């Protein structure tokens, strides 16, 4: 079989600095 | 054959812009 | 058939707020 799918991205970062 | 598993998620992104 | 081999790890995530 081919290889699986890539993983989802992962979830957006932190608030960046004010 | 049938595809492998899907990949684990991402890791969470980078801060945001100031 | 056979399994294909595990999906690789997803992306990052996007960039966070401002």
């Amino acid at each position: 079989g081919p290889p699986g799918p890539p993983g989802l991205p992962g979830e957006a970062g932190p608030p960046g600095p004010p």
